């Protein structure tokens, strides 16, 4: 939502680490300093990799964020991102996020990264048919049937998982960069129809 009056950063963002992130972003002197909705509206980019963040509560007040870098934090719940309609790049590597229902309305999201999150179920991705780059390396994925729905993908990383069947990728004609090393792939018939691959990694398969 929005704040109707000058409010301390710490009151909007409960996580002490995230509050620090916002304070540094707005160039304020302290997380105790007050901020206005006009200032929060000016934020379109948050760079907070490895910042020891457990919660992004409060981020709901930044309607215009388009780039969010949150790699290597302590996140588990990304519900606060649900109405961030302008989100275009979302990096969430090295966290423990499994509930991807909060991404269903991010219709402008073009690049998503969820590596090292212990994920196995990616069915929630069906709601992002416009996705162009997707990084899911180092997880516990086996079934990628949903990916047949993401026809706009040109870059896809599924390295270090437990995939055997890649037939779902057969119709992703826009693929240029495909990372499939460290999986259980033997049948490559699925690549016969791909004409735009520039980078393809298939080494270290364990069958």
């Amino acid at each position: 939502e929005t704040i109707t009056v000058s409010t301390p950063i710490k009151q909007i963002f409960p996580d002490a680490a995230f509050a620090e992130t916002i304070k540094a972003n707005l160039k304020k002197k302290s997380v105790t300093d007050a901020v206005t909705q006009n200032e929060l509206n000016s934020i379109d980019q948050i760079i907070a990799n490895n910042s020891d963040i457990k919660s992004v509560q409060g981020i709901q007040y930044l309607p215009n964020v388009t780039k969010l870098f949150l790699n290597g934090n302590k996140l588990t719940d990304i519900k606060p991102l649900t109405n961030l309609k302008n989100l275009g790049w979302l990096f969430l590597d090295e966290n423990k996020i499994k509930d991807l229902s909060s991404l269903k309305d991010l219709k402008k999201l073009k690049s998503l990264s969820l590596e090292h999150n212990g994920i196995s179920d990616i069915n929630g991705l069906v709601h992002l048919p416009q996705l162009e780059s997707l990084y899911l390396g180092n997880n516990k994925i086996t079934d990628i049937t949903v990916l047949s729905r993401l026809t706009k993908l040109d870059t896809l990383s599924l390295e270090d998982n437990q995939i055997s069947d890649i037939v779902p990728l057969a119709g992703l004609t826009k693929l240029q960069n495909l990372y499939l090393s460290k999986n259980h792939i033997s049948d490559l018939r699925a690549l016969a129809g791909l004409k735009n691959l520039d980078v393809l990694e298939l080494f270290s398969q364990e069958c």
